[PDB]
């Protein structure tokens, strides 16, 4: 059980990528077909499952583009700033990054509302219950991720 | 709390250095005079105290040179190996580094045995109680330090 205090910016970014980015990206690939099946089968008579599908999709692609910007563009800046080099939009960067976290957040709220905190109705079975199950764990994984970035990584630079 | 398995060999090595190596060095600066003093004072009265001074000093000079071996020659050889460059001598390193861990190992046992189990007599006061506390302190940081290397960093490359 590491103390993050002792991880520098470059290594903490690494941990965030191995523990959160790469695990999230993979799950978004495995879950997505289940989430679309649930909406195609039981959406016809449960419309909220389609709102769930549509919301999950938006949260999903929101994450994936966001991470790409962090990995390929914005974490490199967070490093070179703490590596001394002049990065004059460091405050801009960090601001857009929380704008993104906030927004993905109120999206996770929406999914948690629609599912009633991921408790299936009894008349759910099979896919329906797995979808809820995995989303709940994804909601948890996403909160940890962003809390680590927000309250650890973004404070080492500012 | 953070999971060390997700760090790669180079991020983990940085962690070892900040969290363990640089602390241990700085503590050896601070604690060494007290050991010598407690040995000088109540050491005649009780000789096992000077057995302790000489045992601690051996474990000190040991750790110190062994961490410089890792910092200057062997944590490089491990990074360059994880990075894909051709490092033979790799298991020769991993095997000497545990040769030195197993060493500090049975040595820390003896310091602990010498000093009841870091239990100070009823005669002890001031100097004598600080040293035992700071040693049992130091004794546990080394367990963490050499358990991290042994079962994470070394099992990463192996
Ligand atoms: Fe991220
Ligand atoms: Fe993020
Ligand atoms: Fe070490
Ligand atoms: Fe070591
Ligand atoms: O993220
Ligand atoms: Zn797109």
């Amino acid at each position: 059980s590491l103390n993050p205090k002792f991880l520098n910016v470059s290594s903490l970014i690494q941990y965030i990528q191995s523990a959160y980015h790469e695990p999230l990206r993979e799950e978004f690939k495995n879950l997505t077909p289940y989430v679309t099946k649930l909406s195609k089968v039981h959406g016809p008579n449960h419309p909220y499952l389609v709102e769930l599908k549509e919301t999950y999709d938006t949260f999903k692609n929101g994450m994936l583009e966001h991470m790409q910007k962090e990995d390929d563009v914005d974490f490199p800046k967070l490093i070179k700033y703490e590596q001394g080099e002049v990065v004059d939009d460091i405050n801009t960067v960090i601001d857009d990054l929380v704008s993104d976290h906030i927004a993905t957040g109120e999206l996770l709220v929406k999914m948690s509302e629609l599912t009633s905190s991921y408790e299936p109705p009894i008349e759910a079975a099979g896919t329906w219950r797995l979808v809820y199950q995995r989303l709940k764990a994804l909601e948890v994984l996403t909160h940890e991720h962003v809390h680590l970035e927000n309250h650890v990584l973004f404070k080492k630079v500012s």
